[PDB]
């Protein structure tokens, strides 16, 4: 017996918040949390307590600590079978990593639609709201590898496997609501280009270098993405706080045969919120591991993950009636002209036991669909038909991948293949080919119908010649960008701006940058000239007088692109800083903590060092982590209380903590004698907005800050932290 | 879509300092360094110049912008062939990355002998101070991903593939001279223990979690290289600059038949350096690839990377005369016993084409020995020697790896070995086994002798019983922690100490910081109560008394432990950062620059912009980077000439980059007005050891500026730092 008597080695199975206990395999920590495919995995779980230590073979081990060799300081002998399958099995222990979103972090949950949509989709999950489908999502950056950082600047997958009673239905979205390149074959092309270059295989995570803005500079299909990616949409806050998108237009397909054209959105129930940059990137150093890590705690604390699917709908009939072709994934349909209609509710509840059995191996393709549901013509969406089956030969090892267990379906499967690697299915039926009589032709083909019906493709028309053309109704490239750029405020343009500035900036070659200036000047003269500016690149008369492109089917701008244009802050799960000191005012303490906790905002007791401090009063206070251990980054505020102050107002690592925050334009709150802090970021003695400041933290002290943290950051200070040292 | 017409895309092919030119492959960069090994991969490197784009079957691409479709807005065809070979190439890319050692960066070299060591072995490579052998060397962290960052707290692997005219050897070393653990059976519960645990697959490149301590906790053995990965040897400069070790005893045979026990050292010429933590972990974060940047760079540079082997040689009736076992792995033999005899040179002086064909998929392995080398029965070397082949089976897809064109020999092979996966070779013997009379019995074995002999092993004798057992002799595990900690300088013993109590701190279940308290009780109560201070511990009156282990056979200390004790700096390939105003002095930087020159050291032009500011004497400077695009964290010292000091005197980012660089110990130099900046970081008027000050940069100014490089860092400033906030 190796744990300690107090039983302090194992967290509560009761959800707790972030930092109180170790982490846990998510059928321990919630053992009571269930659905229907939490509970079909079962029969693979594999327990350990009270269990003997055996080979793969089920022969128990007596000593795991040795070889077996010839003398106890002899050669190790060939005949140690445990040895061999113990180091065989590590030595294999690696599968390929997906070619991209290799790096993405994974939760169980449930789905449930508010109301039957039978009028426009036979769909069985969306045909009833007391219908339950239980669902595993995987988040995702784009470029880095499994081990690469989190919070990089790059895209995010957004990837739901709904477990449908009529199959498995893969809605394998982004953040974003187009794609960087119009046609599937140019994916190997642009992968490459974003991806670390072929030589030296710089950089990681990154498109901040040559070949990515060389690609961009020479097709400006991509200029809308790259809008996005230059964007605080870039450095998602968390994968709770960012938007979902199904990026194509697919079909609804109803009991009648009517077809509709939708595109998927997923709207994050805990607001819209992303990091600043010279944060996010720090943030990749002191924490490579910070969104992962805040998916898993929030889901331990009941800060459930929550999202909205949406759908916008255009009848057959006005395919045709914009100024963009529906098909073209880089091209967004503007929710002024379409609205989003609310469809249900996505929770995320329980974490996986295994990572690498449930994350890594789950396999996601936007090929699987379900009756109610048909593709388009999109050529993007088109040839990723291609690519999602095919991809799992060489990373899952073979066609049986549907037999592990993740990614078995909970609806009925039966069919007439066979055989393959890791075979798991053994087939009774006396055929394996149809038509058969020999099983009465079991199992059999089943017409389509409005409920439980067989797939049957909607009868588009089809009609031209064989040809490898792209449509002219695709070759416009800058009216997006252009409305993109007119609807985000203007910090947030300032912080595209300051996106391409630094990312050019990595660019070595300069006739690069001077290209990608020329583009922005397609787009809008003010983005081209202020990038231009930073970038000490002088616009020509030429460039200066380039017709801006037409407005999108009218609009000058639509809000619901912007992150912040529309307030949509909620404090619950996010996390505050508390700044101890030896001898902090307990009342003050007991004010702060109890207004967080009153509306679901964490704390983490930072001090010098770890172990306890003693309040005014005697409390014993436990210390979470030092100033340096967990840096500002990670918090959405942070908070002093009055006490002992000259006890840290030397410790460097006190003021810097306060300083960093600062600049990353985050709440403040400082109490009684923490004031004193206001010399280290320059406060006016009347104070500034988004500095909370009293003799004590009582009244609205709290107030105060909850409402600054409801708005995520203090965007009016931005021309002040321009100049602070940190 | 082209180059431009000043050819500015293309870099020179001559050596250019750091950021001078785009990096490039190898054989463009420097084409006419040449080995038998480089050349002799020819046969498989493909250019692209003037060259038609195909498929992989040779057929031409008329167009490679679109899919085959029926009308320019239809589906996708399943006939086009062109789109599914090069989605299909695509989607398989990947191939398994290594268990361990997954991220590392590797460059092509030549050893050579610098005398005859037939005396003591009868290895051709070693047998002529003329004969030079072509190496491909990897350096490698351990624990993360291939796509993790560089500059991790980690070992280092340090891998070298010699091709001898006898045979491939692989001599896979580390950056300390002893593991974690003794026998083999226990490597995967050790690296499992260190990797990202298995319930959330956190923390990337990191032993900062409870699962390591744990285990760290429970197996006192590792506490030895726990104290290496602790020290500052956890957090190399460069891989130019930290030393290499073989781990295990091996045997040097000679001709004669004498067998003399060897430790293998690789002495770095460039010096020993090593970053502080808060450097190494915020540089995770600002180039994840500083590593393998400034590995390339270097070697673009003709800064090569030089190495001496060494090796520690033991007669064998010398076993058993040291208080520790020799075969041990746990145990370094220090140099105050047994001295480094210098063996020979090695230089790495050419980069990689293509890192996925020639790095990602080169395979090392320790057991891959040649005549005049031979193993011992150290019990963790046993185990390795079955790995190695073992993993190359799923990670380079089966038993014709050697065939992979960075894994062949270039000395002759032949055997009756035939088929497996992706067979190259084509055999025309009509015999596949021997004895054969078929082909009179060729390919034939060779007798062992002194030179060009078949394999003989030592007939080392061997008695004893079949045992899982570790030697008693294995079981001591306090003094060499002990004989490393005492050999450290203060400032080294502090940063062990700050290492210990930072990664304790995010061990989340207290009780296995307490125990790993108690383990360095047993090695130095120093030691143990500075970490105990950090953790809010207090040593228990029992641990208090717990007695030092003893000295190692009498030494109080052994200073070549020390990466500092005894100066060894070579500021050559150092970089310098200069940060410029809009009117620089122009005769500053011309005597910083020439000064910089004449000892082979970088300098990179920094900005608050991109693009070019002109000197006061009209000379167009071209600006590398900005302050923020190039942190201080990437540079060993920062230079600020004079000029007009005003235009950067208020900028934040200028400030900051000089306390970031003072907070980590480099050297600055400021010069004229520049000197406004002391204020910034609090040096009084009188001057500071470390800071370089004067009316202009001149002779005097630069040589001191210089001598404080050639000692790395301003130890003496450490009492300074804890007050800055940075
Ligand atoms: C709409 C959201 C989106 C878009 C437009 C694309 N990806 Fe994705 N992708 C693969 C191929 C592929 C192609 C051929 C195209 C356009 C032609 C896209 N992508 C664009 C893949 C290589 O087959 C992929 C890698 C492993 C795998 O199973 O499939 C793949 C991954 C992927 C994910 C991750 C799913 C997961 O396992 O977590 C997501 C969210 C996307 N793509 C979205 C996506
Ligand atoms: C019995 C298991 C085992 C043990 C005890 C060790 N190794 Fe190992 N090592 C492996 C099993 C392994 C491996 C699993 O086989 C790897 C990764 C896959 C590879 O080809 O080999 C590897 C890779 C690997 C590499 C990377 C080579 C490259 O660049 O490709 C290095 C440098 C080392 N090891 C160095 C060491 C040192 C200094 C050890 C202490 C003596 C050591 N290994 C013990
Ligand atoms: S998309
Ligand atoms: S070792």
């Amino acid at each position: 017996s190796l744990a300690p008597e107090d039983g302090s080695h194992r967290p509560a199975a009761e959800p707790t918040p972030p930092g109180a206990q170790p982490t846990a395999p998510g059928s321990l920590k919630a053992p009571d949390t269930r659905n229907e495919k939490l509970n079909s995995l079962e029969d693979v779980r594999k327990g350990s307590e009270n269990y003997a230590l055996t080979t793969n073979q089920g022969v128990r081990i007596a000593d795991d600590q040795n070889s077996l060799r010839a003398g106890s300081r002899g050669p190790t002998l060939l005949e140690d079978f445990i040895l061999r399958e113990k180091i065989t099995h590590f030595d294999h222990e690696r599968i390929p990593e997906r070619i991209v979103h290799a790096r993405g972090s994974a939760a169980h949950g449930y789905f449930q639609p508010y109301k039957s949509l039978s009028d426009i989709t036979k769909a069985d999950f969306l045909s009833d709201p007391n219908k339950i489908t239980p669902v595993f999502v995987r988040f995702s950056t784009v470029q880095g590898g499994a081990g690469s950082a989190d919070t990089v600047r790059d895209i995010r997958g957004f990837a739901t496997k709904f477990y449908t009673e009529e199959g498995i239905f893969d809605l394998v979205g982004n953040n974003t609501p187009i794609f960087f390149i119009q046609d599937a074959h140019k994916f190997p092309d642009f992968v490459h280009a974003v991806k670390p270059e072929p030589h030296w295989a710089i950089p990681q995570g990154q498109s901040a270098h040559d070949t990515f803005w060389d690609y961009v500079s020479l097709q400006p299909e991509t200029l809308h993405n790259v809008m996005w990616a230059m964007s605080d949409r870039g450095i998602p806050r968390s994968y709770r706080t960012m938007e979902g998108f199904g990026c194509h237009t697919f079909r609804l397909i109803n009991a009648e045969g009517k077809a509709t054209f939708v595109r998927f959105h997923w709207k994050p129930l805990a607001g819209k919120a992303s990091l600043v940059w010279d944060e996010a990137q720090k943030l990749t150093g002191r924490d490579p591991d910070f969104h992962r890590r805040e998916l898993w705690e929030a889901i331990e604390a009941g800060d459930f993950p929550e999202y909205e699917l949406g759908f916008q709908l255009i009848p057959e009939e006005d395919e045709f009636k914009f100024d963009f072709d529906l098909l073209d994934p880089t091209k967004l349909i503007p929710e002024e002209l379409v609205p989003v209609q609310r469809v249900g509710k996505m929770v995320l509840n329980r974490n996986p036991d295994n990572f690498f059995a449930e994350n890594e191996q789950a396999a996601f393709h936007p090929g699987h669909i379900v009756p109610g549901l048909d593709f388009t013509n999109d050529p993007l969406l088109q040839g990723r038909l291609f690519s999602y089956t095919d991809t799992q030969i060489s990373r899952l090892g073979g066609p049986n991948f549907h037999e592990i267990p993740i990614n078995r379906p909970t609806a009925p499967y039966h069919n007439f293949q066979r055989d393959g690697m890791h075979r798991m299915g053994i087939d009774t039926n006396p055929a394996n080919y149809e038509p058969n009589s020999i099983n009465d032709n079991w199992p059999r083909e089943t017409p389509p119908g409005p409920k439980r019906g067989g797939f049957e493709s909607y009868q588009e028309r089809v009609e031209g010649n064989k040809v490898r053309e792209r449509s002219p109704s695709f070759g416009e490239y800058y009216s997006h960008p252009r409305l993109f750029w007119l609807s985000q405020t203007p910090f947030e343009q300032r912080h595209i701006v300051d996106g391409f500035s630094f990312e050019l900036s990595k660019v070595v070659r300069p006739y690069i940058r001077e290209r990608v200036v020329d583009q922005l000047a397609h787009i809008d003269l003010t983005l081209a000239q202020a990038v231009a500016k930073n970038l000490g690149i002088e616009l020509t008369d030429d460039q200066l007088n380039i017709t801006p492109p037409p407005d999108v089917n009218g609009l000058k701008k639509d809000p619901s692109l912007s992150l912040y244009a529309i307030p949509d802050g909620d404090v619950k799960g996010r996390v505050v800083a508390i700044l101890l000191n030896d001898e902090v005012r307990s009342a003050d303490l007991l004010a702060i903590l109890k207004a967080l906790k009153a509306k679901g905002v964490h704390a983490k007791l930072l001090y010098s060092r770890m172990g306890e401090v003693t309040a005014d009063d005697g409390t014993v206070l436990p210390i979470a982590a030092t100033f340096a251990g967990a840096p500002s980054l990670t918090v959405d505020a942070v908070i002093v209380p009055a006490g002992n102050i000259a006890d840290i107002a030397d410790n460097g690592d006190a003021n810097y903590y306060l300083m960093e925050a600062y600049k990353h334009l985050k709440p403040i709150a400082l109490a009684g004698d923490a004031r004193k802090f206001k010399a280290t970021i320059k406060i006016a003695d009347q104070g500034e907005e988004g500095i909370v400041e009293a003799d004590s933290a009582d009244g609205s002290f709290m107030d105060e800050l909850l409402t600054l943290m409801a708005a995520h950051r203090v965007w009016s200070r931005i021309p002040k932290i321009d100049k602070i040292p940190a």
